[PDB]
Order: C-alpha cells, then sequence, then structure tokens
C-alpha cells in the first residue's frame, strides 16, 4: 500500500521485545518500506487461502498474542535480507529485490512452516509439537534458503541433491541465527519445538547422532521414506560444514575450523557458482574445495580444512 514509513513495536512468539518497520495509511500495516521491494506479512486467519490480508493494526502496537507469529516473521524476513545483502552482496532471495512475502496463522494446529514459491507460510503449531513457527529465526532462513537455492543451483528435492538442498538450508538458517545474535547454536528449530521439553530440536549439526542421523556417508539412510532421507542425510553434509567452522576430531580425522564467516562464503560461491541441480555430495566436496581454491587460494588453510571435513565424513 501507499503510506508513510513507520516504526512499530510488539512481542514475538518467545514474549521478546521488538520494534518493526510498518506503513502508514489509517492503519499501520506490516508492509516494510527499507528493504527491497518491501517485506509483506499477511493474516492467514487460520485459513490455507493465500497471502490472506495484509496485516493491518490499529495502534502500531503489537503485543497481543495473536501478533507474535506476525511480528516475528515480519522481523525475521527483514534480518535475513540484511544477513543475504550485508553479508553475500545478495539482494532478497532472487537476487533482484524480489518482495519478501509471509502468511502467518495458516490453517488450524499446523505443524510446518515453508517456502511456496513465491512466499513464506508458517503454521501456528499445535502448541505441544511446535509453537508458531516463525518464532525460530533459523526456520525462517532455512526456508527462505530454499529460495535462494531455487533461484541458484537448483538441487533437486531427493536423494543426495535433496539432502544438501536441505543442509544448505540448515547452513544459512544457522549462519543467519549466528549473525542475528538470538541465541545462536548449531541445531536446527530449539525455539519452537517442543514447549515442554527444554534442551532439544529437530536436528543438531555439531552432533546429528544425537537424534539418530547420520554423521558419516558411511551411514546414510538409503531407503525411499522422506524423498530417499533428505532431512537424515543432511546431517552428514551439516556435520562437515560445523566441522569446517568450528573444527573438531571426527572419525579420526582433525579438522583445522576456519570459523563461521569463511565457511558461509564457501558454501555461499559453491551454491551459486558451481552446484547444480543433481549434484552428490562428492560433487559438492569438489564445489567447496574450488570455491576455498577460489577465495584464499590452493594452498590455504581454507583449503586443506574443507577437504579435511569432507574426509572426516567420508565423503571423497
Ligand atoms: O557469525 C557469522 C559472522 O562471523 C560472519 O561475519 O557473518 C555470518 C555470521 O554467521
Ligand atoms: O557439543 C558441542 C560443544 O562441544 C561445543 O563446545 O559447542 C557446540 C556443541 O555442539
Ligand atoms: O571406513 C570407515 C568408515 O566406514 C567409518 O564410518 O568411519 C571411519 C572410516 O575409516
Ligand atoms: O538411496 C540414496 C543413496 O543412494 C544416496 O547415496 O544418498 C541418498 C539416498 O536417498
Ligand atoms: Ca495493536
Ligand atoms: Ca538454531
Ligand atoms: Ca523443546
Ligand atoms: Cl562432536
Ligand atoms: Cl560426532
Ligand atoms: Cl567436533
Ligand atoms: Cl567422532
Ligand atoms: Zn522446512
Ligand atoms: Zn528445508
Ligand atoms: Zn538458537
Ligand atoms: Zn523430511
Ligand atoms: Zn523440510
Ligand atoms: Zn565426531
Ligand atoms: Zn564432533
Amino acid at each position: 500500500i501507499t503510506g508513510t514509513s513507520t516504526v512499530g513495536v510488539g512481542r514475538g512468539v518467545l514474549g521478546d521485545q521488538k520494534n518493526i518497520n510498518t506503513t502508514y495509511s489509517t492503519y499501520y500495516y506490516l508492509q516494510d518500506n527499507t528493504r527491497g521491494n518491501g517485506i509483506f506479512t499477511y493474516d492467514a486467519k487460520y485459513r490455507t487461502t493465500l497471502p490472506g490480508s495484509l496485516w493491518a493494526d490499529a495502534d502500531n502496537q503489537f503485543f497481543a498474542s495473536y501478533d507474535a507469529p506476525a511480528v516475528d516473521a515480519h522481523y525475521y524476513a527483514g534480518v535475513t535480507y540484511d544477513y543475504y545483502k550485508n553479508v553475500h552482496n545478495r539482494l532478497s532471495y532472487d537476487g533482484n529485490n524480489a518482495a519478501i512475502r509471509s502468511s502467518v496463522h495458516y490453517s488450524q494446529g499446523y505443524n510446518n512452516a515453508f517456502w511456496n514459491g513465491s512466499q513464506m507460510v508458517y503454521g501456528d503449531g499445535d502448541g505441544q509439537t511446535f509453537i508458531p513457527l516463525s518464532g525460530g529465526i533459523d526456520v525462517v532462513a532455512h526456508e527462505l534458503t530454499h529460495a535462494v537455492t531455487d533461484y541458484t543451483a537448483g538441487l533437486i528435492y531427493q536423494n543426495e541433491s535433496g539432502a544438501i538442498n536441505e543442509a544448505i538450508s540448515d547452513i544459512f538458517g544457522t549462519l543467519v541465527e549466528f549473525y542475528a545474535n538470538k541465541n545462536p547454536d548449531w541445531e536446527i528449530g530449539e525455539d519452537v519445538y517442543t514447549p515442554g521439553i527444554s534442551g532439544d530440536s529437530l536436528r543438531s549439526m555439531s552432533d546429528p547422532a544425537k537424534y539418530g542421523d547420520p554423521d558419516h556417508y558411511s551411514k546414510r539412510y538409503t531407503g525411499t521414506q522422506d524423498n530417499g532421507g533428505v532431512h537424515i542425510n543432511s546431517g552428514i553434509i551439516n556435520k562437515a560444514a560445523y566441522l569446517i567452522s568450528q573444527g573438531g576430531t571426527h572419525y579420526g580425522v582433525s579438522v583445522v575450523g576456519i570459523g563461521r564467516d569463511k565457511l558461509g562464503k564457501i558454501f555461499y560461491r559453491a551454491l551459486t557458482q558451481y552446484l547444480t541441480p543433481t549434484s552428490n555430495f562428492s560433487q559438492l566436496r569438489a564445489a567447496a574445495v574450488q570455491s576455498a581454491t577460489d577465495l584464499y587460494g590452493s594452498t590455504s588453510q581454507e583449503v586443506a580444512s574443507v577437504k579435511q571435513a569432507f574426509d572426516a565424513v567420508g565423503v571423497k
């Protein structure tokens, strides 16, 4: 809508106060004019019709319980935009400042969130398995990163390519979480998963086997469920990424950690320059090694650590 750019205030899903960019025209709308072609957040009103109504508020204060998922969808879309622009010089998910549109209160008791090809969609959870999923910055950024992947490599969402697709989204979801300093960690979805259980998450990048996911190529899932194990076998790549950043010794292979910024630069270059729709784990290793070579030189520690990490998870 046309109006005046304003700054409102509210609380997110976890009860934390934050400022949000809004637009005033009779009502205050969740329309952020400060980022690209805009960030727009919508009320799906417990239906499955999308996008729903652009979120309108009478007083620019967003402290109602019903407001909280919208506050976080809107705010964390902005954080994700800032990460890709400031760290990778990428303008929105398509690199052309596409508007980022999000709908909250999708369906009833819906334990999921997704990028649908043109917008983000967030369920509210059933209150036992999940609370509203936009409360997790890593969820928001994980799903927006699927759009980045779609507009670049086009990784196919099955088998090894699909596991790489998932891992890329976990990697950048986590790097966004660290960028925001929003209680960062190397687990996924901890802020919105199982409110009655502390210390858990959907999966761990630092220790995938904590939840039974494989941390070595020899332990990969080879069946047909989950599109060939895309959320299971992602642990193999997630652990390699963790090792590249933080270092460690894994299955007897020592990895010299090079930090989060260099992890992000190596994988972003691999994703945008070298991966293809059917890249497998071995081809991802090659893309990461070449990316680190481009950035840091063939004799660099960074290249050596990429090789160590993929060795440690059994990917040649
Ligand atoms: O923490 C990371 C920071 O060090 C880097 O500069 O940008 C990405 C963040 O995840
Ligand atoms: O278990 C890991 C711990 O050893 C390290 O200190 O920080 C990250 C954790 O995942
Ligand atoms: O081949 C071994 C692999 O199967 C195991 O999982 O990790 C150590 C490797 O040496
Ligand atoms: O069966 C597939 C397996 O062959 C591959 O190695 O990893 C993904 C699986 O879906
Ligand atoms: Ca209000
Ligand atoms: Ca996390
Ligand atoms: Ca929990
Ligand atoms: Cl470990
Ligand atoms: Cl381990
Ligand atoms: Cl480790
Ligand atoms: Cl180990
Ligand atoms: Zn998802
Ligand atoms: Zn995903
Ligand atoms: Zn966290
Ligand atoms: Zn799955
Ligand atoms: Zn998923
Ligand atoms: Zn280990
Ligand atoms: Zn380890």
